[PDB]
């Protein structure tokens, strides 16, 4: 019986994880997608798609609310589509780089218990707690998920069979 | 005519304004107000009560996220408060200062059409047009709009005697 067991309690650990990686959350103002096309650039959220379920957490606590920036070649250029925008987040975030080689922004940091502490500026700080559903890893986190699921089903299926 | 019809006018005028100034927004995270409390701060949403109706726009936007800042004593003693600090807005801002004799921060800005655009960092760009419902000024919006309130009522009542 100890075998069988092992397998249904392996079983239910897969299912924690997946209930665990399925929460909502992580999401992102739906006007960011079609402005980063109008813009000709990537959302951050895009670029950092293969971070690391490890990774994630961290790295989006880090960046603040420049997690949901927009990456173009040259800011210059994009100055003429700002002006006389609205329909936007009331704050816009705009790095200039290459989605395609992309260097993270550098920032002064401390870190807590799953949590992060920015220096902003002097004597001013920025408090980021790791979130559950982090914005940036959403690709390895979907791939981790079919994956365990994929388990989930070899195993029930072993079980069964007892 | 002429007389009774301006009045109507002027009302009507009042009327928009009371419009305008009474839409929602300008929010804030309902749990702001008790971590001010538990951190010893003040939120910068009461600090700048009465900022002018016409620079709570401006001003509004130029903060980006950091409007939402809580303001404290000494940051380093606000530290213990932070630790383990799970139920709050994911990301959570602390200025250092005086509630009662605020310093203002400083930004390196660029005005647009009712927008901002602050440098964050070298290639960093952050797009703040102004908001319809600042966050700042509240205590002076209640005001005009009480005031406009009463203006309103009297020339109602003067329109109605012709």
């Amino acid at each position: 019986h100890m075998e069988r067991d092992e397998v249904g309690a392996h079983k239910n650990a897969v299912d924690e994880e997946i209930e665990r990686l399925s929460q909502p959350g992580g999401s992102e103002d739906q006007r960011l997608n079609a402005l980063a096309e109008r813009f000709g650039g990537v959302l951050l959220s895009e670029i950092y798609d293969d971070v690391s379920l490890e990774d994630a957490p961290y790295f989006s606590a880090l960046y603040g609310p420049s997690r949901h920036a927009i990456v173009v070649p040259d800011l210059s250029q994009v100055t003429e589509h700002l002006e006389g925008l609205t329909d936007c987040p009331e704050d816009l975030y705009l790095i200039e780089g290459d989605p395609q080689s992309f260097d993270d922004s550098v920032f002064s940091v401390d870190e807590l218990e799953k949590a992060v502490v920015v220096k902003i500026a002097d004597r001013q700080w920025r408090y980021s707690r790791f979130p559950e559903v982090p914005l940036f890893g959403r690709a390895a986190r979907e791939s981790r998920i079919e994956s365990l699921h994929a388990e989930r089903e070899v195993l029930s299926e072993r079980f069964a069979t007892l």
